C-alpha cells in the first residue's frame, strides 16, 4: 500500500531512473566483489618466481584492481546524479498530490493543525520517501551479491572456520539488528512529531508576533517555544543514545568475530597451514564485508523508521426555499449548541437573524453552507436533504459570505477569480465597481494590485469589498451575508445591500447583524438566544413584544 | 561576521564537540597516511624471496595495516557520532535567537513575508550552519594532511614524474574548482529563494483553504502552486546540470593526469628502472588521494555555497530613547502636523494636528481611505518613518522607548490576534505575574465569565486563530488583555463591532470605571459610539476636515450627515 504510493509518484522518467539506480549498483557488486582474488594471485606470485611472464601477469592484474576500483567510484557518481536527478522528478507530484489531498478534507480537520505544521509535515514525509527510494535502489541488490560471493569464494577455497564465522556474523547482525529496530522507530516518531509541534509554535508565534510585541512578554512567548525546544531535545538525545549504543555494540561484535578470522590466519601462516595468498584474501574479505554490512545495517533501520513516520503521514490524510426541520448541533458532545431550531425561508425573501455571541448564528449558518455534517435534524433544498446533495453543488446553490475575511497573498485579479476562473479582465473590473473597489485614494483600482499577508495592505473595510467582489462574480440561490459588511459606513454598507438585491433578485438573503440598520430592511428578523428561535416576525413587531429587540431600537436614542 | 555568529551559538559542551570532531579526523588522517608505506614494506618482503623473509615481521606489518584500517573506521563513527550530538546542542539556541530577532524587527519588515517562509528560511539557515561546521572540523586539518604527506614521501622515494604529477593535480584542480565556485554558489541561492518562495505560496493556500475550497477553483489555487513548483524544478536542473558537468569533467582529468602515473610506474615496473613495491605504494597512493580530494571539493564548494545563502538570511533579518524615563500617571496627546505615507507614491496623511487631553474621551471616523487606523498605528509606535512631531507631556515618541510606549499605551486592533494556547496563556500575554483569581476577575469585566450557561475554566484550549470562539467572543480576549494592563491612552479601533449593543455597551462603561483617568480614542461608523464621546474628529483624505461635539458635526460635516440617514 505505502510501496504503491511511491510507485505512482514516478512517471516514465522516474521508473528509468530508479531501474538505472539499482542496475548501477548491482553490477558495481559484482566487479568489486571479484577484487579479493585479484589480489590474493598478485600476492601469491610475489613470493614465487619473478619471469618476465610473471611481470606482465603481474601487471595485468594491477590493471583489473585499478578497473575494479575505478567501476566502483564511477557507479557512486552515477548513483548521485541519478538520485538528485530522481529526486527533482518525483518532488512536484508529491507537492501537487499533497495540496490537492488538503482541499478534499473537512473544514474540521483543517482547522485543528497549523500551516507551519502543513509546511513541515511535507518536508518529513518527503525526506522519508527519498530515504526509502534510496534503500531499495541501493541496500538490496548490492549488499546480498556481496555477501553471498564472499561466502561462496571462501567456501571453494575449503576454509570452514573463515566462511563459518562470516555466516555467523551476519546471522547474529540480522537477528539483534532487528530485534532492536522497533525501537528506533518508535523512538524517532516520536522525536518527528514534537519537531511538527515546535514547527506549529513558532508559526503561531510569527502570525500573532504584532501582538506579543505591543503587549511586551518576550519572556512569555519565548519560554514557550523553550520549552517546546527541550521537549525536542530529549526526544532526539534518547533516540541518539539508543543509535550510538547499538553502533558500539555492531562495532565490538566485529572486532570480535572478524577480529577471530585474522588471528585464526595469522596462527595459520606462522604454523604453515595457511598460505600469504589466502591470508590476504581473507583480510581484504573483512575490509571489503565492512561496506554491504552497513548498507544491510541501514537497510533494516531507514525500512522501519521511514515506513512508521510515512505511516502516520498518510492515516492523518486518511429558486431554493430553505426548510430547516428541527436542527440539533453540537461542536462537542459535552456541549449543546443548537437545539430544535426550526426556519422555513423563502425565495427572494431577505431574512435577518440575530442573538448575542454564545447563541449560534454563526453555526447555524455554517451547516446550512457545508461546513459540518454531523447534525441531528433534517435541512431541504426544495424538499431534496442536504445529506443527498454534494459539496460541490451546495457551493454553487449558497454562497456564504464569512465573518472573518480570508485574503490571499497575490494580485487582486487572483482574489476575485477566485470566485470563477473564466472571468474576463472587463468582467472583473464591472465588479469592483459593485464593490465600491473601483477607486480608491483618488487614484484608479489596477487588478494587478499586490496584497500582502493576510490583505493588510488593504483597510479592514477594503478587505470586506474584496469578500463581497467574490460574491458578485458566483451565480447562487441562497445568500448568507455574516457580519460581512461590518467595517464599512453606511453610504458604502447601503450601496452595496441594494447592488447585492439587484443583482440576484430571485435569491433567498440570510443576514446576521446586531444593527438597527440592517434589521428594519428586511422581510422577517429570527431571534436566536443560547440555541433556540426565541422570537420570529417583523421588525416594527418584534420592537414592542421582545425584550431584545426593544432594547437594540432604543440605543438609536 | 558568520563564523563569529556560528562560533556564539555552541555552548561550552558544543565547543568541546566541536574541537573533538576535528581532533579525530586530523589524528586519524596522520594514520591513514602511513598504510600505503605498510603496504609497500609487506609487497618488498614478499617480493624477490622464495618464501625465505620473516614471518614475525610480516604479521606485525599486516597488523599496522588493520590498525590504520580499524582507526580511521572508528574516526568516521566518532566523528558521526559527535556531530549528531553538536546538531542536538546549536539548534535549541539558534532557533531561540532567530524568535528573539524576529520580536525585535519592526512591523513593515514582518509584514513583508508568511510563516511558512519565516519556518522555512529557518531550516535553510540552520542547515548551512550545519553544512559550514562539518567542512571547517572535517574538511580543513584531515586532506592537507594527507596532500602534504603524499607529496613528501613520494619526493622521498625519489620519483620526480608522480610528485610532479600529483602535486600538478592539486593545483589544476584548486584553481578549476574555484573558477567554477561562484557560478554554483549564485544557481544554489537563486534556487533556495524560489524554494521559500513555494513554501510561503503553500502556507498561503492552506491559511485560505476554506474560502479556496467553499468558492472552489482547485485548478486555480492548484495552478498557481504548480507554476511555483515548475520555478523550483527548473532551477534545480539549472544547478545540477552544472555540478555534473564539474564532477564529470574533475573525474575526467583525474582518469588522465593519475591513469599517467599508474602507466609510467607499469612501464618502469616492466623495463626494471622501478619495485614492485614502490609500483604498489604509487597506486595506493592513487587510491588513497581520491577522498581528501573530495573533500577538498567540498571545502571550495559548500563553503562559497553555504556562505553565500547565510549571507542573504542574515542581511534580511538582521536589516534614541530616553533612558529609565519614568511616564506621568496622566498623559496628554500632542500631534504637530504629523505627515506619513506606506510607499512614497502616495500621501496617507498629511499635516494631521491634534490636541487630547487625559480623561477624555474622544472619537474618530471618516471613509475606509481616511487612515484612521494609520494615524493611530502611529501613535501606537508601528511605524517610525514619519515627518512631524507626536508629544506625550512634552516627550516626543522618537525619544521614548518601544517598552516605555507599550506601557503608556495599549491599542485594540481592528483584527485579532488570538494565540493557540490556552485562554490563561492569551490572558498572561498582557501580564506575566498575574495571580489566577486576578485573570478570572478579568474575565467578568469583558464578560467571559460565563459561555453557552456554564463556568469558563481559563485551561480552555483556543485553536488557531482562536477559531472555536465566535467572532464576539475573540474581540472578549482582546479586550480582557486591556484589563490586566495599567496605561494611560487606551485606543479602541472598532474592536467591539461583532459585540451586541449589551455586551458593547458592559465592556465600554468597564473601560471608563477601571481606568478613569485615560485618554481614550474610539474608531467606529456607528452613531451610538460618536455621541457618547467629549469630542469627535473627521478624518477625510489624510486630513482632519471637521473637529467638535458631535451635535455641532451632525448639521455642518458631510460624512457625519451621511452617517445620521439611518433613521
Ligand atoms: N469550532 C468551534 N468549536 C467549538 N465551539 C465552537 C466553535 N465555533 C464556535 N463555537 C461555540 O459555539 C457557540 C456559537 O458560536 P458562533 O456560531 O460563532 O457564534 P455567533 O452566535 O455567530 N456569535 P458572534 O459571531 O460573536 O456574533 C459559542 O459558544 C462558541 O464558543
Ligand atoms: N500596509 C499598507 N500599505 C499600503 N497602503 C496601506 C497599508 N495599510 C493601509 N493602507 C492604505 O491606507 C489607507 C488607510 O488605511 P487604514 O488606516 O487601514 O484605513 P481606515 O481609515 O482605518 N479605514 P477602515 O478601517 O476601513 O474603516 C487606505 O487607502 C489603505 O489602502
Ligand atoms: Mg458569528
Ligand atoms: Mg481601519
Amino acid at each position: 500500500s505505502l510501496f504503491n504510493y511511491i510507485y505512482s509518484l514516478m512517471d516514465v522518467r522516474g521508473k528509468f531512473l530508479f531501474f538505472s539506480m539499482l542496475f548501477i549498483t548491482s553490477l558495481s557488486s559484482i566487479i568489486i566483489s571479484i577484487s579479493p582474488l585479484i589480489l590474493a594471485k598478485i600476492t601469491d606470485l610475489l613470493s614465487g618466481s619473478l619471469s618476465n611472464f610473471s611481470y606482465e601477469y603481474l601487471v595485468l592484474l594491477a590493471c583489473l584492481y585499478m578497473f575494479c576500483v575505478i567501476s566502483n567510484k564511477a557507479s557512486v557518481f552515477l548513483f548521485m546524479i541519478l538520485q538528485s536527478s530522481l529526486r527533482i522528478n518525483m518532488q512536484k507530484k508529491m507537492s501537487l498530490k499533497y495540496l490537492r489531498e488538503l482541499y478534499n478534507e473537512n473544514i474540521t480537520n483543517l482547522s485543528k493543525n497549523n500551516a507551519g505544521y502543513t509546511t513541515q509535515s511535507l518536508n518529513q514525509a518527503s525526506n522519508d520517501i527519498y530515504i526509502l527510494v534510496r534503500n531499495v535502489s541501493q541496500n538490496i541488490l548490492s549488499p546480498v551479491i556481496q555477501l553471498i560471493s564472499t561466502i561462496v569464494v571462501v567456501l571453494s577455497t575449503k576454509d570452514w572456520f573463515s566462511a563459518g564465522v562470516f555466516f555467523l556474523y551476519i546471522l547474529v547482525f540480522v537477528i539483534f539488528n532487528t530485534r532492536l529496530t522497533g525501537s528506533l522507530a518508535s523512538l524517532r516518531k516520536h522525536s518527528m512529531d514534537i519537531t511538527l509541534n515546535s514547527y506549529s509554535l513558532l508559526s503561531d508565534t510569527v502570525d500573532n508576533m504584532i501582538a506579543a510585541k505591543k503587549n511586551n512578554a518576550l519572556r512569555l512567548i519565548s519560554e514557550r517555544y523553550e520549552d517546546a525546544l527541550t521537549q525536542e531535545n530529549n526526544a532526539q538525545k534518547k533516540y541518539w543514545l539508543l543509535s550510538s549504543k547499538v553502533l558500539l555494540l555492531n562495532s565490538l561484535l566485529a572486532v570480535i568475530l572478524f577480529g577471530s578470522v585474522f588471528i585464526y590466519n595469522i596462527l595459520g601462516v606462522l604454523n604453515g597451514v595457511v598460505s600469504i595468498g589466502h591470508f590476504i584474501m581473507i583480510t581484504s574479505y573483512i575490509i571489503l564485508l565492512s561496506t554491504p554490512v552497513e548498507n544491510i545495517g541501514a537497510l533494516l533501520s531507514e525500512i522501519r523508521q521511514s515506513m512508521s513516520s510515512l505511516a502516520g503521514f498518510i492515516q492523518r490524510h486518511a429558486k431554493l426555499n430553505l426548510s430547516i426541520r428541527e436542527l440539533s448541533f453540537s461542536y462537542s458532545d459535552d456541549k449543546k449548541i443548537l437545539n430544535s431550531v426550526s426556519l422555513d425561508l423563502f425565495t427572494g425573501k431577505m431574512y435577518s437573524l440575530t442573538g448575542p455571541s454564545g447563541s449560534g448564528k454563526s453555526t447555524l449558518v455554517k451547516i446550512i453552507s457545508g461546513y459540518y455534517k454531523n447534525y441531528f435534524g433534517d435541512i431541504y433544498l426544495n424538499d431534496i436533504s442536504l445529506r443527498n446533495i454534494s459539496d460541490e453543488d451546495l457551493n454553487d446553490a449558497i454562497y456564504y459570505l464569512t465573518q472573518d475575511d480570508y485574503i490571499f497573498m497575490d494580485t487582486l485579479r487572483f482574489n476575485l477569480r477566485l470566485a470563477n476562473y473564466d472571468a474576463s479582465e472587463n468582467e472583473i473590473f464591472k465588479v469592483l465597481k459593485l464593490a465600491n473597489l473601483s477607486v480608491v485614494n483618488n487614484e484608479p483600482v489596477s487588478l494587478d494590485t499586490h496584497l500582502i499577508n493576510r490583505g493588510n495592505n488593504y483597510s479592514g473595510g477594503q478587505k470586506q469589498r474584496i469578500s463581497l467582489a467574490r460574491l458578485f462574480l458566483r451565480k447562487p440561490a441562497i445568500i448568507i451575508i455574516d457580519e460581512a459588511t461590518s467595517a464599512l459606513d453606511y453610504i458604502n454598507e447601503s450601496e452595496i445591500l441594494s447592488s447585492i438585491r439587484t443583482h440576484f433578485p430571485d435569491a433567498l438573503i440570510i443576514n446576521i447583524s446586531h444593527r438597527i440598520n440592517l434589521l428594519e430592511c428586511s422581510d422577517c428578523v429570527y431571534v436566536l438566544n443560547e440555541g433556540n428561535i426565541v422570537a420570529s416576525g417583523h421588525f416594527r413587531d418584534l420592537m414592542v413584544s421582545n425584550e431584545y429587540i426593544s432594547g437594540l431600537a432604543s440605543v438609536t436614542e
